[PDB]
DNA sequence: CCCGAAGTCCG
DNA sequence: CGGACTTTCGGG
């Protein structure tokens, strides 16, 4: 069976843009994880776009085939797009995609894909189901993975007032011990951000609470100014 | 335009 | 450890 049409356009309209000079230091900054063309996102989002321009946006019932053909392809470039056009289909996604993904955040995994999976798709989806995060959440913590114990970090990321502070802090108190940098400065970032809204509650939290020095120096670094610094 | 959100390099 | 500094991206 053929790779879809459409993903094998943008596979030759990416490729015919490459720029094997951008990819070396693109490749590094991701740790040389993957495999880059070297297409900045501007001119990323512009290929995409032309290739829909000529071929239409496939029908809906091949969006997950899309997203995973272009997931198994080897330049992050493939994933990134992936991502866009997840986006152009989000009216059609909802609880019962949960496990996809799920499987998207532990294939290919880096923080570049997990953060775009995670607080926006993810976000979303138990903004609207809360009931279903105790179905999730808890094997998440209990993995292997860190990419999904940063999802139960950072699915809450932009909830602001829809924040659910005990189990926002519960979360965090079930990865506090972690050594891994990735989990750290996740519990760091949703601290500091959540901290826009209710300042008081992080710094209480932050305050009395056992935190790894660096998310506890993220989670307040513009919230000390508020409160001040202690001799 | 601005500001706020991984990486290297150094003490 | 944390500060100083970097480019790239998204949002205002
Ligand atoms: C995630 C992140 C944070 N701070 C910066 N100054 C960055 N530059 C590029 N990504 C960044």
């Amino acid at each position: 069976v053929p790779m879809h049409p459409f993903v094998k356009a943008l596979q030759e309209h990416f490729t015919a843009h490459q720029n094997p000079e951008k990819a070396e230091p693109m490749a590094r900054y991701m740790k040389n994880h993957f495999l880059f063309l070297g297409i900045q996102t501007p001119e990323r989002r512009q290929l995409l776009k032309d290739i829909i321009q000529i071929h239409t946006l496939p029908d809906q019932k091949d969006f997950q085939i899309i997203i995973r053909e272009l997931w198994d392809l080897p330049e992050r470039e493939f994933q990134a797009a992936a991502l866009d056009i997840m986006q152009k289909y989000k009216k059609h996604i909802n609880e019962t995609h949960i496990p996809f993904l799920e499987e998207l955040i532990v294939t290919k995994s880096w923080w570049d894909s997990v953060d775009s999976i995670v607080p926006t798709f993810l976000g979303d989806i138990f903004l609207k189901h809360p009931e279903l995060i105790s179905a999730y959440i808890p094997k998440w913590i209990a993995s292997d993975n860190i990419w999904l114990q940063r999802a139960a970090i950072l699915f809450q990321l932009k909830y602001k007032q829809k924040m659910d502070e005990e189990l926002l802090f519960w979360i965090i108190g079930q990865l506090h011990s972690s050594k891994e940098f990735f989990i750290q400065k996740a519990i760091g970032w949703v601290l500091r951000e959540y901290a826009k809204t209710n300042p008081d509650v992080v710094w209480e939290y932050v305050q009395n609470n056992e935190l790894a020095p660096l998310s506890k120096r993220e989670a307040i670094k513009h919230i000390k100014q508020n409160y001040g610094i202690n001799n």
